[PDB]
């Protein structure tokens, strides 16, 4: 039923454009949004500049409602041709405008940046909805 404390968070991969790696090319393109401590992770796109995943991700949130301080942040993991990537790209989206929206539905466009906002010059483009859910508890 629509019963419990109510609340569901979905995300849509739709694209990314400029997505290129430090390393000497790319193994495994894909993204990982971290929200509520979930780790959620994409399909496996190949080595290319524009790789788009067309795929998206669920969040239960039942129980623990979103507040303005809730954020989203991805980060895409791509496998180095020696050990491992600590950071390639990420990207926080703002969910706190998807909620303070009647629509409950908007694009986000969030670049894969750092603190010189110039470390990929990749943009990951999303559609985030947010499932309401009553919460029947009487």
């Amino acid at each position: 039923g629509s019963g419990g404390g109510g609340g569901m968070l979905r995300v849509f991969i739709l694209y990314a454009e400029n997505v290129h790696t430090p390393d000497t090319d790319i193994s495994d393109a894909y993204c990982s949004a971290v929200f509520a401590g979930v780790k959620k992770r994409t399909k496996v796109i190949k080595n290319s500049v524009n790789p788009v995943w067309n795929e998206g991700f669920e969040w239960d949130l039942k129980g623990i409602p979103l507040d303005q301080g809730s954020e989203l942040h991805v980060v895409v993991k791509d496998h180095e041709t020696m050990g491992r990537n600590r950071f390639l790209g990420e990207a926080k989206v703002p969910l706190r405008e998807v909620l303070a929206t009647p629509s409950l539905s908007a694009s986000f466009n969030a670049p894969l940046l750092d603190t010189k906002k110039q470390p990929t010059g990749a943009s990951l483009v999303l559609q985030v909805s947010y499932t309401p859910l009553p919460g029947a508890v009487l």
